[PDB]
């Protein structure tokens, strides 16, 4: 038994990949993710120009997860586009390129240049509408009119299939509205739930200090803290977007956690905090563990249980 | 060294109290909370008429916290008002009465009747604008226009100092907007941050099932999961509402957790999931553990470190 699957006109050896931003900023990082046993990789969310990002320290990890305010440090769109167009070995695994412009105009500029490379190479766009860490730039997908504008302008400029990285929601009315907006756009073929839980605050009792420097210590949460939130969002969008794929991200540390994401409706399963902490070896462990749970339960395929979470 | 506080024209032996909804629905519960070593108690959020609440199972706890969709089961406003009027021993500790009407009209009806008892007995109103569990009723405070309407109508009808139980926010823009709305209302003397993190989803891997019955398994999260979110909200409103008090709620299991809430700006510290799990003996443990930390750090009173979290 193997975990191989086909989605979006691509073949994947297994449903696992890095979460955007983790192990994917440099050529070295991307080569490492490519050499791993992950089913795919996604690049660091990029901007038109290179960015140094927010002041350090800007990432910290703890037993229950992580906090980060990286601030989109990246080598610039020119680099990630070149990686996609010239450097990536597509025979190894599919590539997603994540973009996170600070305005609709910036995103439109990037997708116009990404289009010919998508046509030639089959690189897949993930549009990031949920960065919670750039000072003075609120999460785009928490403003539904802004979200509609971005998706309208990107659909028109790009003209090819793409996906969206969504922030977590916490209100049924918000699930209803956000999914309704997404469903207006046939080019949106996948929905990644979720980005980090925005603007949490970790304080160290001994030093009586916040643990990251940017934004007075406020940063996005990942890891064990966020698993039930992530599962909720995966399932909410799975239920509301029956003609799209949902990719799960948030709180994955084991094959069991991946199993839950898939039960909730996840097609791909992304790994952020756990990958940052454990390194790319995690992918062999996650595949082994997921296969073990499937064997124990008598499942032969992911399709057999994807989205089949039972209600009471 | 002491944990004493004087606020809202009342005296509190220590900052600890139950979180609304935990150990406070029946006369038995309220008597139990009164007999405990807590500095205060709050009653179950009530509605005009008694409510059975949502179908069971509707609460489940795990190592990292809890999920609930109780659905505001309560004995009705008449009961809680009578408890406050006739039954509560104010010589033991102060009492807060939480109300969670399903409309502004319902809330107004209740506060009109509460006002004479508040004037007579000194019972303190907590207005719940953040219940995430009644099907078809999104959190009031996620709609800032609705929030303003509720606070306008309740201020006018009540005419006495009161507090508001707030949902968690995840966006700096939302902290800014929510605090600005609150600051329009001089009668709002305290802000309790936070209610449960709404509409999470816990799935059991063995049974492949959600663990609570209402709303297809979607329920509010409390406990370990939510501490950094709770601290963020406490500090955000502490910074933005310099003329109000902030009460902390979320993820408190230890004196250390309480210490962090207080560093973030909390006056009172409420205990939900940990109290539900451990029972009212938790209050003597929290007192001992907070005093232990204070002793080690040379702090003699709460005011010496309240709101004194350091940034980098
Ligand atoms: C160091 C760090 C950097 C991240 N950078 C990005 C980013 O560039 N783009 C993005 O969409 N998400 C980014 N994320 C969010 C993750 O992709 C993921 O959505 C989140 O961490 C939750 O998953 P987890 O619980 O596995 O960490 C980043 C997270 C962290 C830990
Ligand atoms: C069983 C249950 C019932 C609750 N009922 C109420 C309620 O009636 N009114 C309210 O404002 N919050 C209610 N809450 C939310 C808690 O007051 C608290 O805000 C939340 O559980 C987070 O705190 P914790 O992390 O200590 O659990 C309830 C929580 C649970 C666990
Ligand atoms: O670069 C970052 O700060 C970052 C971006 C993003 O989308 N999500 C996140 O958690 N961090
Ligand atoms: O009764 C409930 O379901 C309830 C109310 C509330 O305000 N918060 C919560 O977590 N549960």
């Amino acid at each position: 038994m193997c975990l191989k699957l086909n989605l979006l006109d691509h073949v994947f050896a297994n449903p696992f990949m890095n979460a955007a931003g983790v192990l994917c900023s440099t050529e070295e990082d991307l080569r490492c993710m490519t050499a791993s046993s992950s089913g795919a990789l996604v690049s660091k969310s990029c901007t038109s120009a290179p960015r140094d990002g927010n002041p350090e320290p800007r990432y910290m990890a703890f037993p229950l997860g992580s906090i980060n305010s990286m601030g989109l440090p990246n080598l610039g769109f020119d680099f990630y586009l070149k990686y996609a167009s010239d450097l990536h070995d597509y025979s190894k695994k599919p590539l997603f390129l994540s973009i996170s412009g600070l305005s609709v105009e910036e995103n439109v500029a990037m997708v116009r240049r990404l289009a010919p490379v998508a046509q030639e190479k089959g690189v897949l766009l993930e549009l990031n509408l949920s960065c919670p860490n750039v000072p003075g730039k609120p999460q785009v997908a928490y403003d539904f009119e802004a979200m509609r504008t971005y998706l309208q302008q990107v659909s028109l400029a790009y003209g090819l299939p793409f996906g969206v990285k969504m922030p977590p929601y916490f209100d049924i009315a918000h699930f209803d509205t956000a999914a309704a907006v997404l469903n207006e756009f046939p080019l949106v073929k996948f929905v990644t739930c979720v980005n980090s839980v925005g603007n949490g605050l970790v304080i160290d009792a001994e030093s009586e200090s916040v643990v990251i420097k940017p934004k007075q210590g406020f940063g996005g949460l990942g890891g064990k803290y966020i698993l039930p939130t992530a599962l909720a969002n995966v399932n909410a969008f799975y239920r509301r977007c029956p003609d799209k794929l949902v990719f799960g991200c948030g709180g994955v540390y084991s094959g069991e956690d991946a199993f839950l994401h898939i039960l909730a409706g996840a097609s791909m399963v992304q790994v952020g905090t756990a990958l940052q902490e454990e390194g790319p070896g995690i992918f062999t462990r996650l595949e082994d563990e997921l296969l073990e749970i499937m064997a124990r339960k008598g499942y032969r395929t992911l399709e057999e249980f994807r989205g089949r979470v039972k209600t009471i």
